[PDB]
């Protein structure tokens, strides 16, 4: 995923996971 706010900090973070949440 991604976010078109990287000031959407909560958005950003859920993409910054991979399968190991």
């Amino acid at each position: 995923c991604s976010c078109s706010s990287l000031m959407d900090k909560e958005c950003v973070y859920f993409c910054h996971l991979d399968i190991i949440w």
